[PDB]
DNA sequence: CTCTTTTTTCTCG
DNA sequence: GCGAGAAACAAAGA
């Protein structure tokens, strides 16, 4: 998932478990639990959730006033809210077990991961990860970004995937806003003069916001999404732009995969 | 059978 | 510091 998914993850939980007591935390792979799962079992257990935030692609529980759980779902991370005979799936990994239902968490891939994080070690933990700003017109500040891309020979794509200039694009959106905004993924980011990083500044909150009021893209939370209709190039390799006949284009580009428009998207 | 395809962090040169 | 590649992992498809 990217922004708008974990964003439409946290929506869903805050209206459900906001409240609820943890009665048990039990694990079936506990290595994700990067803070150790022992030491989360026994911090949580009894403590009732106050809140669910986000930050970039990250979620954030607000478990008691001290403790916050800091979950990424990195590429195929699924929440699932079930009853409490509800049997296990095959990628079912950790449960938090409330009085009347579950919280579980699935991932093929095992990729994603639990952290617990103090309270007052939040602020700290993302300013270490050097995450940039949220993707909104108050927090988004142009100038900022426009003199990140001046003093970079990056190429646009893997800058902005890098989540440093702004938080919560990935593939799918990236792709996206890079079409809409009329770049080449391999633009070298000194070379875009103001007018475009003007365009580029706005596509990236105009469809980051339209794909949260969407749902995100896609049995689980978050699974409700319409954003995969209105996608423009992601995965339409070989269709049409509706650029008079153009066709979009796969190529790799720092080791993803990217679609583009190249009629519409020239260095 | 092999090889490729689908977020973050690390290693190498 | 940089880019390239790969690692973590599972499944599906060519
Ligand atoms: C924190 C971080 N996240 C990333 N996410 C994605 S999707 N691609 C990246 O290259 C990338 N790089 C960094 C350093």
């Amino acid at each position: 998932p990217e922004l708008p998914e974990v964003e439409t993850v946290r929506r869903e939980l805050e209206k459900r478990i906001v409240g609820q007591k943890i009665i048990s935390i039990e694990a079936t792979y506990p290595r994700m639990v990067l803070t150790g799962f022992e030491q989360l079992k026994k911090e949580l257990t009894g403590k009732t959730i106050q809140g669910i935030s986000r930050r970039g692609k990250y979620l954030i529980f607000e478990i008691g006033d001290d403790f916050r759980l800091i979950s990424h779902l990195r590429m195929e991370g699924k929440y699932r809210l079930a009853t409490l005979d509800a049997p296990r799936e095959k990628h079912d990994h950790l449960t938090m077990k409330f009085a009347d239902g579950q919280l579980i968490y699935a991932d093929v891939r095992k990729f994603g991961t639990w952290e617990l994080i103090s309270t007052d070690q939040v602020l700290p933990y993302f300013l270490k990860k050097k995450i940039g700003p949220e993707p909104t017109y108050e927090d988004f500040d142009e100038k900022l970004f426009r003199e990140k891309l001046r003093k970079s020979t990056k190429k646009i794509k893997p800058y902005l995937l890098e989540q440093t200039l702004v938080a919560g694009l990935g593939n799918i959106y990236v792709d996206e806003v890079l079409w809409l905004a009329k770049i080449h993924p391999e633009k070298e980011t000194n070379q875009l003069i103001e007018s475009s990083i003007h365009l580029l500044h706005d596509s990236i909150i105009e469809i980051l916001q339209k794909a949260i009021k969407l749902g995100g893209s896609s049995s689980a939370l978050g699974s409700t999404g319409k954003m995969q209709n209105e996608l423009q190039v992601y995965g339409k390799t070989g269709e049409k732009c509706s650029r008079c006949g153009a066709e979009i284009q796969k190529i790799k580009v720092a080791g993803r995969g990217t679609h583009f428009c190249p009629v519409c998207q020239q260095k």
